[PDB]
């Protein structure tokens, strides 16, 4: 119902994959052109890359340079679920996404559902399959999923029709940096000689995981020396 909070103007660098989504974006505003025209779109796009470097960020991000609904889903509670109630809630997953189009529907770690861990897994595997087949011309709603390793994924998720389109995602640039500081920085009283910006700026080919440790880490160097702040020092020293 309520479109996210995020744009394409939130999102630190990923130039090259914003344009790629430029017309996703212009599909689930306008469906209806795209649907006069005779123009088809991809429906399933899965991003490319590493942990920690805003996959769900951007995705939550297209949901919201469009206006239109950023309906989620995990792929590893799925798994988790009692046989066949995994692939129950897929089934309503996209039955209640059809009663939100157009939209798009996030299912965090796909890798939980395309790759062999088991009865769960294969019956949640199996309805997601059938799920994105039973798609109209019709149908707005793009179908987004994120993923490390897209090799070692059932080859099925990848047939035309589902998930065959990819956009790969490399690790932030100094600002997609400084602003994953700033986050978990935020409870983490620092010192007056912080510079987040400066942090960022000398942490290149650094994903949001390495940048999370390193200020927990230099929490603690600070905690343990019983100080009520974390100072540059400390930042420099957690980062090895
Ligand atoms: N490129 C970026 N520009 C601005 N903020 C970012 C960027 N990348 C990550 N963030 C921040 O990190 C938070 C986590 O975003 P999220 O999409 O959930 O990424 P993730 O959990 O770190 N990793 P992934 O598994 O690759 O999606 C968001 O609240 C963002 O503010």
């Amino acid at each position: 119902t309520e479109a996210p909070k995020v744009t394409f103007k939130d999102v630190a660098g990923a130039e090259e994959a914003k344009e790629e989504l430029k017309e996703i974006v212009e599909f689930l505003k306008n469906p209806s052109r795209f649907h006069e025209m005779g123009a088809r779109i991809p429906k399933g796009v899965l991003l490319v890359g590493p942990p920690g470097v805003g996959k769900t960020h951007l995705a939550r991000a297209v949901a919201g340079e469009a206006r239109v609904p950023f309906i989620t889903a995990s792929g590893s509670d799925f798994v988790e679920m009692f046989v066949g109630v995994g692939a129950a809630r897929v089934r309503d997953l996209f039955e209640t996404a059809k009663r939100h189009a157009p939209c798009i529907v996030f299912i965090d770690e796909i890798d939980a559902v395309g790759r062999k861990r088991n009865d769960e897994r294969e019956q949640t595997l199996n309805q997601l399959l059938v799920e994105m087949d039973g798609f109209e011309k019709d149908t707005a709603i793009v179908v987004m999923a994120a993923t490390n390793r897209p090799d070692i994924l059932d080859p099925a998720l990848l047939r035309p029709g589902r998930f065959d389109r990819q956009i790969a995602i490399d690790a932030p640039d100094v600002k997609g940096r400084e602003q994953i500081l700033r986050i978990h920085a935020r409870g983490k009283p620092l010192a007056e000689d912080v510079d987040l910006a400066l942090l960022a700026k000398r942490t290149p080919g650094f994903v949001g995981a390495d940048l999370e440790n390193l200020l927990n880490e230099a929490a603690l160097l600070a905690a343990r020396e019983g100080r009520r702040k974390i100072t540059m020092k400390d930042l420099e020293e957690a980062a090895s």
